[PDB]
């Protein structure tokens, strides 16, 4: 039973977020919030109720909004889940999402090792 102290957590989690950002081009569609007006997809917020993206995860990590690892993981998962939900499996964005989820599953493992 491990309970992370706040700044040990930020230092534990930030490398996993940097690993997502470092995927180029795969992280590019995820670096800023989806703007349905600019992209001419007005149904986006009908399907994606709770948007999430790397810039929002970064800001939340930087402002102590993740008190335990599972809250951070939840938001990362949410940004993947939204992208798989909204996009077709053949699309670049969908395949890029899968690449990032693959990276995340490797990079989050040491933190998970510490918890269990
Ligand atoms: C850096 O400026 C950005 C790059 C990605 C651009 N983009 C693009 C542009 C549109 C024009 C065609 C194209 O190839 N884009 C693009 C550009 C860079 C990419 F890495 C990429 F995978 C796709 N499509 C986006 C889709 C999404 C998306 C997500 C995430 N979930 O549901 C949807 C819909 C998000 C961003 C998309 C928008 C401007």
């Amino acid at each position: 039973k491990k309970i992370f102290k706040p700044e040990e957590l930020r230092q534990a989690l930030m490398p996993t977020l940097e690993a997502l950002y470092r995927q180029d081009p795969e992280s590019l569609p995820f670096r800023q919030p989806v703007d349905p007006q600019l992209l001419g997809i007005p149904d986006y917020f009908d399907i994606v109720k709770n948007p999430m993206d790397l810039s929002t995860i970064k800001r939340k990590l930087d402002t102590g909004q993740y008190q335990e690892p599972w809250q951070y993981v939840d938001d990362v998962w949410l940004m993947f889940n939204n992208a798989w939900l909204y996009n077709r499996k053949t699309s670049r964005v969908y395949k890029f999402c899968s690449k990032l989820a693959e990276v995340f599953e490797q990079e989050i493992d040491p933190v998970m090792q510490s918890l269990g």
